[PDB]
């Protein structure tokens, strides 16, 4: 069932050893200090890009607390089945390398390395606070989104690591209810396995028609990688015969990419083994693939944030990926460390009149 993962307590103020805790070179040139709070995942306490509105995060104790709340998210989600199981295949995945212009293989490249102030240092996902913008949750590759960038490595099988933007302190209210930070995080990490693993389909897929968002049985649509991610009623059976279908394709396409290397075709393997939970899964034939990737899609079918959601039993989440933006309402938390807790979540829960959430934030 639960595979062990150690996540670290760090202290803002430990010394930099250039093992767990070591200094990201950011944009400007400049570092930032970065928490190994387990392999390949990196908690960066500081705003990403460069900062000129809301100073959050500037200031040791922010950093602080930012290591602190964001570290009890990853162990609250760690608790959990989901949780634990995506985490696993985030620590494990391992994007493909890349070939130079004479065909040949090589593995220390920036779809693996984030640059430190003592050179390439192998991360998966960086977890970093938000942009101007203090609300921002997203998940970016190459500073780019899932949309954003045609025939990219989050997309076509090769696989990519991933910047998220999350601050735990200021949040959105869906109709009242405050969005619980661990279900948002989740969400993100969810882009970011994706992207790892190269599987992150952009292709916009019809989604069933909402009474309260759409009229005239005008349905709409929506990438098919943020309905798994998201989950719930939105995702259909046949999203899922979708989900399959490029997956066989894209272990297709891979195939023919690392079949001139031992070394990158293992990668590849080690990958597919850990997607379909079958030590044994092949891609000698058609047939193999297609069996594979089933293993594959059933796998991570349930990691959802509806799944996720509906295994803590205790939360609230709203019903559809979609909403109008006349329903949401930004909100700051108050003395965070107190009122969101590693077992229980929000103490009093999510509504939006509760002490511990400001309205309407300065
Ligand atoms: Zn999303």
């Amino acid at each position: 069932h639960m595979i062990p993962i150690n996540i670290k307590d760090f202290n803002y103020s430990d010394p930099v050893n250039n093992q767990d805790i070591i200094l990201v070179k950011n944009e400007k040139g400049s570092f930032d200090k970065g928490f190994f709070v387990a392999d390949k995942i990196l908690l960066v306490p500081a705003r990403y890009g460069n900062i000129s509105t809301d100073i959050y995060l500037e200031t040791d104790s922010e950093k602080n607390e930012y290591l602190k709340n964001m570290t009890t998210l990853l162990k609250r989600m760690n608790s959990y089945s989901t949780g634990n199981k995506l985490l696993n295949l985030i620590i494990k995945g391992e994007p493909i390398y890349s070939k130079d212009l004479q065909g040949k293989f090589i593995e220390q490249t920036p779809s693996r390395y984030l640059d430190t102030n003592t050179g390439k240092r192998r991360v998966n996902v960086m977890i970093t606070g938000p942009g101007s913008n203090v609300l921002t949750k997203k998940c970016t590759h190459n500073g780019m989104g899932l949309e954003n960038d045609p025939n990219g490595k989050h997309s076509n099988g090769t696989g990519i690591l991933s910047t998220i933007e999350f601050s735990p302190n200021y949040l959105i209210a869906y109709n009242k209810c405050v969005a619980d930070p661990v279900l948002t995080l989740f969400h993100e990490l969810v882009h970011s396995m994706h992207n790892l693993y190269g599987i992150a389909f952009p292709d916009n897929v019809k989604v069933p028609y909402n009474a309260l968002k759409d009229k005239n049985l005008v349905s709409g649509e929506e990438a098919l990688s943020e309905i798994l991610t998201f989950g719930g009623k939105d995702l259909t059976t046949e999203h899922l015969e979708t989900l399959w279908k490029k997956l066989a394709e894209t272990v297709i396409i891979v195939k023919d990419f690392v079949k001139t290397d031992t070394q990158a075709k293992d990668v590849f393997l080690n990958n597919l083994r850990f997607l379909s939970k079958n030590e044994n899964i092949k891609i000698d034939t058609i047939e193999d693939i297609v069996n594979g990737t089933l293993k594959i899609k059933n796998n991570i079918s349930n990691l959802t944030e509806c799944e996720f959601c509906k295994e803590i039993g205790d939360v609230r989440i709203r019903t559809r990926y979609a909403v109008h933006s006349e329903d949401v309402t930004p909100v700051e938390v108050v003395d965070f460390k107190n009122n969101y807790k590693l077992n229980s979540g929000f103490l009093e829960g999510q509504d939006i009149s509760k002490k511990y959430f400001i309205t309407n934030p300065p």
